[PDB]
């Protein structure tokens, strides 16, 4: 099996961002034939600048960093079918895009949402644990080569209730500096860490009908 997240190399099939942060840059290839859903609604919340000015409102180094809501508390946010199009979002978000080729590792970009269904709006987090707790992993449920890519870290509880839609490829040593930012009670940074701009370096066409030989 292909596991798209093992290769830095971005796929003829994948699409290519950049988020620019006060702390530097993330950037992140994205899986649209896997999870296209997250991929359409993150690719058009970053053209239409839905993303621009919004903070990381919660780190916690050796797990994860979240983002993408512009109330920055972890309560908003909206799909870009909300109040639009019923058959993606029934008015909380849209589904869970769950796949045996994509996984919380360390690197590996994800909708948050409430862990109810349907809840994926705007909000994303970044997993970032660096921790080897692939030996509790049942080899039945886990590929071997996903078992070897948890050896470097990751956040195997969130699969399955996390739709993964992407990954770093470059820039982990910012995705490390934001975990590790001075913050409050409530985790939230100091020091306000915000995205600056997204550069979509390769789009996506989600009308596009083109073959790619694999
Ligand atoms: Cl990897
Ligand atoms: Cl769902």
């Amino acid at each position: 099996m292909n596991f798209p997240q093992l290769s830095k190399e971005v796929a003829e099939d994948e699409a290519e961002v950049i988020l620019h942060t006060s702390q530097g840059d993330i950037r992140i290839k994205l899986f649209p034939k896997l999870a296209p859903l997250a991929v359409e609604n993150f690719l058009t919340h970053a053209k239409e600048g839905y993303y621009n000015g919004i903070t990381f409102h919660r780190v916690i180094d050796g797990f994860m960093v979240q983002t993408g809501d512009p109330k920055g508390d972890g309560t908003g946010g909206q799909s870009i079918w909300h109040d639009k199009d019923k058959t993606k979002d029934k008015g909380t978000g849209f589904k869970n895009e769950i796949t045996p080729y994509l996984y919380n590792i360390r690197g590996a970009l994800a909708m948050a949402n409430t862990g109810q269904p349907n809840t994926n709006g705007s909000q994303f987090f970044i997993n970032q644990n660096s921790t080897d707790t692939s030996s509790k992993l049942p080899t039945s449920k886990y590929p071997q080569k996903i078992i070897e890519a948890y050896k470097e870290g990751g956040n195997p509880s969130l699969d399955g209730k996390h739709p993964v839609f992407g990954q770093v490829i470059g820039g982990m040593d910012v995705v490390d500096k934001i975990a590790k930012a001075e913050k409050d009670e409530k985790d939230k940074p100091t020091t306000a860490i915000t995205i600056d701009s997204i550069e979509v370096v390769k789009d996506y066409d989600f009308k596009s009908e083109n073959l790619y030989f694999q």
